[PDB]
């Protein structure tokens, strides 16, 4: 019924008002609540398609049934005379205020999601707050409010990003008629990374700011729930204390993993400490095969360092394998090496980091091949990305209930709710869900909606895009090739495909046969787009637009009769034509 | 109905075989059909939902109900027996070249949508002809084949404008930590047009290899329509003769317009000459408003020119209105001068251009301004960008019967046909429809599939995406705001939108400046009516959208597909401020 709808936002909601557009009774009522510095949701009656049974069903906690309508915090506060009665008499802010517990939402987090849910809860009058602490890496580097992408993850890796790809506009501008000779042009490591912290440090005023100026607690304190509805949290002086809050969310991400042999934590560093390293790396091993070690070693190399990749067995493992060995092929072509079938034994050091004059130390690495040879080098640097983890130990005390997978994240419902009621979890340490700044964001937006303003709306975590931002980056949304293969039955698959070359690549004298784009479709459901894959240059703005596209079941037929932008890489999708099963050549 | 689809099909097809693909028969005659390297058109039978309709109404052709049947030019020819004799007797090949007329198809034009078209037809066994002849320039100029795009249009003023944005490239590698200076590099523009022009030649030489590995006759010869099967051909050494076809295609384009004072043809240049010009412009003129002459204004500034825009009224007429006014806003903080509410009265030689020394000459313009005070300026180069025109009396007699509307475009129905019953039109002459060369190709070659396989799909028209090339690019694809508002009242139109700055503008130091929205209708579910962005790879955001707006997306549609981070486009991805909560839209 719609009863328990009713019955869940007024039990949820911190201060809301049931009320229609065209009463004068309510606007007046709204107009008191503004100049009053009182946020509150609004659940207009008249825009509702069954507003008539909630009239009635608001009378179930009231005994009335016209509007307006104010509750605070469960129980009904009055109609248009009762508020005013409050207001002039002034008891209204005692009112407002009144509450079992300290705060109606506790963010554990300060991170992508958890600063976006705190700052929709406080919109609709939820009294909040955001507990944010960044535990230091070993060699002791430590950043500010934002979380992993803003400090450690999407924003100071793709500006790097950039710098590695005008070594390309450097050399292109060339052949366009400009004067340079790219080839007495070499780069400053530590005027980059002065200018991407200058940036983040921006971020970071910027969020403390927006809290500030939507009355969020922000505490830059560790947090721990030790009860369903208690935190206990630690100052930067150690000074424990206990807060209490109605519903709590648990937003706290996770960091990098090292693997256990002897040297790697002593003497090798992870992403955490590569976006603020105040010295050039040098001579560089990156050890991993996954998105974040491949877009480091690509910028390290564009930046022209000398970089070495070890892989133990496939780049991009759950990634399309056709795209990946694309994307690997590429990189080795411009300048990235690779030690193939390896893993490492252990690092020794032979130079200890220079601090003062600035200077990587010396290291050696022994490892292994797969059949049995012996791997040895030196290297200044030695990078670790062999996967992130959350350490749910830290945060959450087992007596408190919320249960965990055998990888150690939450196991939720599909609103977010964990196994105790009033506790949820978002982002990365929600189980199963893709681990996405964007997702994190919507799904911490939505869930704050959903608590204090009566929304329904769920998060959608299906066919998410994404982007990997190599060298040569790679856009995807749906299906890999094979995956879709297995579910249908390689009969029930058709695959189009064709490589391009950019306009902009002609007058610069580049590859002709290296972009690469293909369309993966099944036969018995008219040719249904099950997954896109583009290699190419701005593959993400590339692939954007087209998730809308798939996630409205977009055909084979729909880009054919969509008519193409002339000249981009992207309109090339909407002109294939030759099939996999045909054998036809893809050149151009 | 099935009834006169499979009339109207054979009596076009030039060489066309019905058949089953669960058929030995039928295979038999396909591989002698291949052998004897004879081209043709294919239906499966067995794969249309109305297969056995169209096998008994074969009967009415050839008396008998049996697959395969072969027709050449509507006429039944036989079963498998009747074609392996013929093989068998080497009488096969006569009967297949067999025709009333010289080709099956002649198209006029050689370029985007007319090599499109000859060269489909020719898979399906069409014997087919393109023309193709480049009516020099004023002072001379002329190139290959291809069209308008090919030679002096999207491809050279795209790489031009890539030249542009390279020296702002320059500019940030700086910030990023790249030792450079950009004060002390300049650019050579001689050195850009030969890698330019190198890259069109690669084109033309291309486009002649298709066409010889298609079997398609390329006659470097100017056309004309003197009756509805006769085109008049002129030579190179001007031999005039006849040439006869069935089906004609079309396809001849346009050329720049000149406004009519004295010195214009004489000292001024247009877009057709600057993409080869042998000489940097110097302190240029561009006169006009239109997308042409601000994409080109637009790389002239950046390569480090002195450039001036000569504006009659407003920028980009017929584009949303306040898209093109920040269009033409970053132009000017970026270099570009305009004079506005302005238009030219004559233009007078002070040097005549200097070819051994390769320098341009010198010029003076007199105007005046809508109030009637005086403009009065030296450049030596005036560019003229006042719109485009066809001259159809130089290609079609007016005898043959076709339609034209009053700007001098072919009235066409929606399956390209004129009001001759042979002659179709395709391309910029086609009256009404968008002018843009992915347009001309898919309409070029959806056309060739009905005259020559049997095919039925339409071209659609509608919500084609454009993206407007200027230093800042601006993509567009639906209805502008102001048309919509006209078209369904204001109370039934929301606008979302949103600033947003690049995150590649961070470290190389505008806030405020990209920008962009949905134009929705409250009524229809929230349905996107336009999508506007302002900002770098517009043409790269914009067009996957064009197939969400193509299959009807709302607002919904948008809200719940997740961002891909970080990128300019996932902006569209949560959008939420309108224009009538009056709350800014910067960040
Ligand atoms: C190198 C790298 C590059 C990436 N690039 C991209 C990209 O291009 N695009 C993309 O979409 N995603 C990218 N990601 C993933 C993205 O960063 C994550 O999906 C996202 O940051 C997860 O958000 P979150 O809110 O769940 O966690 P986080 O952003 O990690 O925030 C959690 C915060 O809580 C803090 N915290 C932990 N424990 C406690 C405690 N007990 N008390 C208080 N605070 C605590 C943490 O220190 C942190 O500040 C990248 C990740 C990495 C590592
Ligand atoms: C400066 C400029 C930039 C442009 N940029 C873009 C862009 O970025 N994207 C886009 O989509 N569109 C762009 N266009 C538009 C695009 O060029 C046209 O839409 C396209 O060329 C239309 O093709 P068409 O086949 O109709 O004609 P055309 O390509 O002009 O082909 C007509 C051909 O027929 C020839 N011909 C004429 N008369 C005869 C005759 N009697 N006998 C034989 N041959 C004859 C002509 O000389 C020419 O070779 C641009 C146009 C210009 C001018
Ligand atoms: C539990 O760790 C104590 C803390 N140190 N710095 C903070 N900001 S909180
Ligand atoms: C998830 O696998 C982690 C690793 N990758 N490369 C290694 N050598 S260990
Ligand atoms: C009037 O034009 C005669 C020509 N015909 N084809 C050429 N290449 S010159
Ligand atoms: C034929 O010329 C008409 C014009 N169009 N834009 C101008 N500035 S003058």
């Amino acid at each position: 019924g719609t009863s328990q709808w009713l019955r869940k936002t007024v039990d949820s909601a911190a201060v809301i008002l049931f009320s229609k557009t065209t009463c004068p009774y309510c606007k007046k009522v709204k107009d008191v609540l503004a100049e009053a510095k009182i946020k509150h949701a609004t659940i207009e009656l008249d825009q509702l398609s069954n507003g008539s049974a909630i009239q009635k069903c608001l009378a179930s906690f009231s005994k009335i049934e016209t509007v307006p309508q104010m509750f605070v915090r469960g129980k009904f506060i009055g109609d248009s005379q009762t508020v005013l009665k409050y207001y002039s008499n002034d008891e209204l802010a005692g009112i407002v205020n009144e509450s079992k517990y300290d705060y109606d939402l506790i963010v554990i987090g300060g991170g992508s999601g958890g600063l976006a849910a705190g700052k929709e809860a406080a919109k609709y009058g939820a009294k909040t707050a955001v507990l944010d602490y960044v535990e230091p890496t070993p060699i002791g580097t430590t950043w500010g409010l934002g979380g992993t992408c803003v400090n450690v993850g999407c924003i100071p890796k793709k500006l790097m990003h950039q710098a590695g790809l005008l070594s390309h506009a450097l050399e292109d501008a060339e052949h366009f008629g400009w004067s340079l000779d790219r080839s007495k042009i070499s780069h400053n490591w530590s005027t980059m990374v002065e200018g991407v912290q200058s940036h983040i440090g921006s971020l970071n005023w910027g969020y403390k700011v927006a809290l500030r100026d939507n009355q969020v607690t922000y505490l830059n304190a560790k947090g721990r729930l030790i009860s369903p509805h208690e935190v206990q949290i630690t100052d930067k002086n150690q000074k424990v204390s206990t807060i209490t809050g109605n519903k709590i969310i648990l937003a706290t991400g996770e960091r990098p993993k090292y693997p256990e042999i002897p040297g790697a934590v002593e003497y090798g560093i992870t992403s955490d400490d590569l976006f603020s390293l105040p010295y050039f790396p040098g001579k560089t091993l990156v050890i991993g095969a996954s998105y974040v070690a491949l877009e480091c070693a690509g910028f390290l190399a564009s930046l022209g360092g000398d970089v070495t990749v070890m892989v133990r067995s496939i780049l991009l493992r759950g990634f399309d394998q056709q795209m990946a060995e694309k994307v690997g092929d590429y990189m080795e072509n411009h300048g990235v090496k690779f030690a193939k079938l390896c893993v490492p034994d252990e690092i020794k050091q032979l130079k200890v980091v220079d601090t003062e004059n600035n200077k990587p130390g010396l290291l050696l690495v022994k490892g292994h091949y797969t059949d049995g040879k012996k791997f040895e080098e030196e290297f200044e640097t030695v990078i670790f990305a062999v996967g992130r983890e959350p350490q749910l130990s830290k945060v959450l005390c087992e007596t408190v209930g919320v249960k965990l997978d055998k990888n150690g994240r939450v196991v939720c419902t599909d609103d977010e709710q964990t196994t105790v009621s009033n506790v949820y979890a978002i982002g990365d340490i929600n189980a199963g869900k893709p681990q996405l700044t964007p997702v994190a964001i919507q799904a911490g937006r939505y869930l704050a909606r959903r608590l204090f303003a009566g929304a329904t709306e769920l998060t959608d975590y299906s066919n998410v895009a994404t982007t990997v931002f190599t060298p040569l980056e790679y856009g995807a949304c749906g299906l890999s090739e094979e995956d879709a293969i297995e579910k249908y039955g390689d009969k029930d698959i058709e695959v189009y495909h064709s490589n391009f070359k950019p306009l902009e690549w002609t007058v610069a004298h580049r590859e002709d046969n290296v972009c690469y784009m293909k369309l993966v479709c099944r036969k018995s459901d008219n040719m249904r787009v099950l997954g896109l894959h583009v290699l190419g240059p701005n593959a993400g703005e590339i692939t954007q637009g087209y998730a809308v596209a798939i996630k409205m079941g977009a055909t084979k037929a729909d880009f054919d009769r969509t008519i193409g932008i002339h000249p981009t890489c992207s309109e090339t999708f909407t002109t294939l034509h030759v099939t996999k099963k045909s054998g036809v050549s893809p050149i151009v």
